[PDB]
This record gives C-alpha cells, structure tokens and sequence, in this order.
C-alpha cells in the first residue's frame, strides 16, 4: 500500500491560475488511485485570490491548469501550475517512485505533430458551478495526457481545461470559485 | 475485504419517498466500494407504488433521498429515507464498524446552516429516465456530503437530489420510475 | 493481483462495426477492472477502414459492438463483434476464469424475450467525437448488460452504442474516427 498520490483532501493554496503570479491563487485538490491497469482520478479546483474568484462575472471562462512530471512521477514546479508535488497517502517518506500512477506512454503517447491529427490523448466531461443564486452551470472539461513534450526535463504531462461559454454571467459580485468535482479514469503506467 | 458496503444488488423496497409515508415505496440500490483514499459509488432508484410511478407524469420532479449515519457507519433508520441499514457483502461479529466508508468531515465538513454557502459539499452530475415511448430525459444529480447535521445524533450525511426539468411530462401513464445507474467518487474517513 | 481484463492498452484491429464484413475494422480497447462488488470499465473505439473512418461525413450516426461471453467470461467470437477474447493484464493462458468480471444474472437479470421494457438493464452516458476541424461532437452512449440473449451458448452480453444526432456532419472527408474515452460500473458476478 501507496495506491492513492494526491495532494490532501483540504490543501492550503497550492496552484496558480493568473499567468505570471508568483504565488499560489487557488487551491487543487487532485487525487490519482490505482486500480488495477488504471488510475481513479478526482479533481476540483477552489479559488483564493480575487481574480480567480471573479472570473465568472464574465459569461466566457477558460480556466487552464498544466502538469509536468519527471521520470518518476514527481512534480517539476518550476514548469508545473501546481507547486507543490503529490504525495503518498500512506507513508511519511518522500523517497518513493510515483511512475506506477503517471498516464501510459503506449496508451497516450508524446508525439511530433507532423501534419496528421494526434487525439487519442484527450478525455472529455463535465463538471458543474453552482453560482451564488443558485443556477447551476455546465463547465467542459478537457484532460490531456502526454501528446506534447515542451523540455527535456518532462516525463509525462497532465493538463486540464475548465471552459464555461454562457449566455450570461454566472455572478455579478466576487464568490469563491469551486468546480464540481470531476472524476476521469485512465490507462496507467507500470510501477 | 471488508471493503464492499451495500444494500444488495436487488433490494426489495427499503425506501421511502413520498413525505409523510410510513412503509417503502421505492427500491434504493446503493453500493459503496473503497478504493485506496476514495470510495466509489453506485446509485440506481426504482419505484414501487403509484405515487412514486406516476411522478413522471409532471414536466417538473424533484426526488430526494437522505441517508443519516451514526459515528460507526451505520444508517440512522429513522431519520432517513432508507428504512434498513446497509451491510457488507461479507457478514458481522458485532455486525461491523462502516466508518471507512463515509465520507470525510475533513474534505466535506460540517458547517452553520447558512444558506447558500460550503458548495464544496457538493457532487453535480446527470443520470437519466428512458420513457415508456423510448424517449431518453436527464435527470440533474445532486449529492450533499455532510454539510448539515439533520440532529443532534447524527455524525455523517449522505443525500442525493434527482430532478428533472422538461418541455413535456414524459409519462401520460403510471410506469415503473427507473434512476439509470450514476456513479460518483469521494474522499473517505479513516477506518 | 488478477483484476484487471482487457484488450491491452493499443490493440491491432480487432472488432468489426460494418454489417456483413469478414475481418476487423476497428480496434476496440475495453478495460474491465474488478474493485470490490463493482467492475469499473473504460472503453474506446478506434476506426481502421475507410467505411468506419467516413461515418462522421453523416449527422446522424449508430455504431453498435456486440460482446456475448460464455459461462467462464470468455469472448463467443462468432457472434461479437470483438473477434479476440480479453486477457488478464498478468497472465498468459486460458487457465483463467473470467466470471468474476462478468455483469450480474441477479442486478441485471435475463428476461423472457420479448415481454416487456426492462430498463434496469441499461446504462447511459456521454462520451465524445473531436472532429478534424477541432469541434466536439457529444456521443450518447447505451451500455446493456444480460436481458437478451443472442442464442442458446451464451451466458452474458454487454453491449455497446455510441449515436450521434448532430445539426451538421462533423466532417466532410475521412478521418480517423476515435470516441472518447467512457467508464462505467457495474455489479459483478461472483468470483
């Protein structure tokens, strides 16, 4: 047992989403467990700073979160929206190999775009905002894996995009911005 | 391994939905797996008397389901909608104590019965009514996870919220009401 | 440690939609991991045929994967559409059983033919077509599990239908036809 990498279930602020900040605006609670050949993700992302929370004044929403992993599953923070790496939930060590959790290469695999659609690599879904009047919006979702390498330092790749295209604003005032979780499964690694 | 909790895969009525009955009047199949930090959940209702039948006769519905928990797992039959508690699909000394299989007050507190605050209680998704003509309707889930304690002898809460929104009743008959199967994840207590 | 049935995460053609065709023409990955009292499933079709890569030049659209498995879980080629039978993911024999990843006969019975609806039998979701263009096209998607049987050597059916219903064609030439991935769950059988 180390079947669940994840970043607690009520992180502190821990990822950014404004481009260009230096630190943390909102807080990703992301949880990978094994299952056999695949992992069990849950996802859901809390704002923190008063940009993200009033994104959804505005009736188009894109909101984007990129993770780059080294050869054993760790974080790289410098690249990385999140900004500090996962860890075990069992085990006090920092000292483990996190591969067995990461996206296959076989299944989702990088590629060099050479004229020739490549989407294999995408999941889609949805997930919801519950605004402060109580209307409830559909976000789209959108997880990558793998398909694009951007350095030499990067072994996998999982990015996200949250998109709300609305006929109206959800909010008119600032609220704290929560997406609904979002569960997704995918074709894991070897350990 | 202990790690299945259940009402069964078949459940004769053990529900009920209509306010102010005193017997079942729907089948609730409800089926709680752990997974490493996780559990994963299973949710189907099927109704079983002419009131539940025959709601599907409206173009608005609105069906609740609430589970209360004692501090070991176990449903608190009086206070819920579910009139028998759930078991494990393997048998009891002392039948068990179920803790590991609630959801957890650390990710999903308990907070002040303000209205319209603590939206991270909530998981959002859609299931669906196949009609007696073949036509399919969504049906918008709602699970509340803690949130709010029904009474002073409760430690954990589970309720879910099928509605349904449409240009045209479904039914102009009574027909057996049929929750497709939806499935949803959350992060569990400790055992 | 032998829960996890599959395809394999990047199979050669293996499965045949078009009507009356002898060889595959499309490679079907379905993954069927056992946790608890539940399979969790994930499936995608991959088109492999000019005919399967040009359905998406219609608006409306059925692809139908039939699979029909005997009474120890293994594929009935004949008659299924996927012509290879499932592997574990750490074998190598037919000195496996597979009824424990199979739908249960007790929540998903088989029915007398032809009498009535049985829409407990049916799951129904979402999944996705991201056309050339780069447009996403949402797929409804049916899975039933028993009911019916094709003859008298089979044992369980799962079957599979992704249908499209758009107000345009997503593409006007061919192009590689790829549904996203689905995951589902569902009561299993007994081991």
């Amino acid at each position: 047992k180390n079947n669940t990498l994840w970043t607690g279930p009520k992180p502190e602020a821990n990822c950014i989403i404004e481009y260009g900040k230096q630190n943390p605006d909102s807080k990703l609670t992301l949880i990978l467990v094994k299952n056999g050949g695949i992992v069990n993700g849950y996802v859901t992302l809390m704002g923190a700073s008063d940009y993200v929370n009033t994104l959804f004044k505005n009736k188009n929403v894109s909101i984007n979160v990129e993770l780059y992993f080294d050869a054993t599953g760790h974080i790289l923070p410098d690249s990385s929206s999140l900004k500090t790496d996962l860890e075990l939930k069992y085990k006090q060590t920092a000292d483990f190999s996190a591969r067995g959790f990461m996206p296959s290469t076989t299944a989702y695999p990088f590629v060099l775009p050479n004229a020739g659609t490549h989407n294999e690599n995408y999941i889609f879904g949805q997930c919801y905002y519950k605004a402060s009047d109580g209307a409830l919006f559909p976000l789209e979702v959108t997880v990558m894996l793998n398909k694009r390498l951007p350095d030499s330092r990067t072994s996998y790749v999982m990015t996200f995009l949250w998109s709300l295209n609305a006929g109206l604003a959800p909010e008119t005032t600032q609220a704290t911005l929560i997406t609904s979780p979002f569960t997704f499964s995918y074709i894991r690694e070897d350990d």
